[PDB]
């Protein structure tokens, strides 16, 4: 009834009142690529190390089953996808969201969305967590309240799974090209820090060719960041 | 992102692009109590005797698992549930549809929609065709057809899925009450002949308590018709 017109994001759509989590029912389930797992709301959401990310009626809460066919190194530019995927959306709406590297999409530097990839082999699960209508935690922003009004929660669905499915296909033909779109709409030129095992601050300069942050420390110093479990914090 | 209301029909909703056929996949899949199949096409849909029902794009395709912990003559009474439902949501839709016994429902005595249940073990599969923006068979009729407009399809899956959840919830407490609606809503007084062996002719009068149509011969004499593998055409 929905009519979707994607070519493997979105074959098949499992939609739920109410979920655990997407991403839980999408890594244990046996689903088939471009499966989308969508739920009005989630009682176990989470984001890195099983925080809790809160999931009530009003937001786009959906993970997608994925299987790409591309080299090992290239795995990790996945979770770009889910951020690039949403800023597009997000303009669309005339919203100008920025991502923060690697999986975050603030608008004015306000958490908006987060990008949640998990994997146990070939099989990929891209979570999206993205605040519409929905009442949200301090520190984050939703659709509705930048823009003043509600926002039909199904005209997002449908833009954000044509602009994942376009992504993804480019993807597989041209892992590299996600970069740009990553560089272009990720914010830079700014002092962060990078929380992991200890902490170092810098200029956040850009992304190299394997998607890993490149951060210009005051001495001059270049690091190289891979995310992993490593957090990064505006000043 | 649906955000449906409904308690038992549409907890959760599993949409295809393209199957073969709802009703089957629901047979073959371990899915919970009021899971809803639903699909843009279908390449194999069916009706009673395996007979193909033509499933193009535009139509509403759906089928929805039960499990009625109902006495066991209740359950040929589902079939009318379907009927029911598809009746209630027509007339939403300014179109007055009446049920041709046992599991059609026509508009100015063209077909619009078919309703086909299988009991499959442990749960129960209703099958419902609805003609919506779709071509249809010669002879046949669509809500397109009937209102000359593009009728927005999620809508009438809304409504449907409404209408069969207060419809179920009733059912499972007051199983008798849905055979009034149905004597209400069907096509009676005319004449019908039933075909096969032992083929007949008479007046439909009305169905009874276990949803048999009654059928008065000219003889004066009364039979009672089941639905099996009958066919039964208007003269
Ligand atoms: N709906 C929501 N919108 C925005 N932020 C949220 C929401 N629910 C929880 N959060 C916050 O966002 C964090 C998301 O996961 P986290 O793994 O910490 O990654 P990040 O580095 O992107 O902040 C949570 O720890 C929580 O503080
Ligand atoms: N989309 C459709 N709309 C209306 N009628 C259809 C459609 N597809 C098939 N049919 C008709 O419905 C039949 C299948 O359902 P069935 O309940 O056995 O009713 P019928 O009394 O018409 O044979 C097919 O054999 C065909 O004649
Ligand atoms: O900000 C992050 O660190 C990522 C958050 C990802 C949230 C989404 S909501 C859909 C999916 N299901 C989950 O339990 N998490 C992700
Ligand atoms: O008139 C009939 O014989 C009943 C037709 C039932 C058609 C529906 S379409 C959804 C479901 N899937 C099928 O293959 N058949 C039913």
């Amino acid at each position: 009834m929905l009519g979707l017109k994607t070519s493997i994001i979105g074959r098949r759509v499992i939609y739920f009142q109410e979920i655990t989590s997407t991403n839980e029912f999408a890594k244990t389930s046996y689903l088939e690529e471009g499966t989308v797992i969508v739920a009005d709301k989630q009682t176990m959401g989470h984001g890195r190390l099983n925080r809790k990310w809160e999931s009530p009626e009003g937001g786009l809460w959906l993970s997608i089953v994925l299987s790409p066919k591309v080299p090992q190194k290239d795995l990790p530019k996945i979770v770009f996808l889910g951020a690039v995927g949403v800023v597009e959306t997000l303009k669309e709406f005339s919203i100008d969201g920025r991502i923060k590297w690697p999986n975050d999409v603030l608008v004015n530097y306000k958490k908006i969305a987060g990008v949640l990839v998990e994997g146990k082999g070939d099989k990929i699960v891209l979570g999206i967590g993205l605040n519409v209508n929905n009442k949200v935690p301090n520190g984050a922003t939703s659709m509705k309240l930048e823009l003043g009004s509600e926002v039909p929660l199904l005209s997002v669905f449908r833009s954000l799974i044509t602009n994942l499915d376009r992504l993804y296909l480019n993807f597989l033909k041209n892992p590299m090209d996600i970069l740009n779109l990553v560089r272009d709409n990720m914010i830079l030129g700014v002092r962060v820090k990078i929380l992991g095992d200890g902490s170092f601050e810098g200029i956040a300069e850009d992304i190299d060719d394997f998607g890993r942050l490149i951060i210009r420390l005051d001495s001059g110093e270049v690091k190289k960041v891979i995310y992993g479990d490593v957090s990064l914090r505006f000043l």
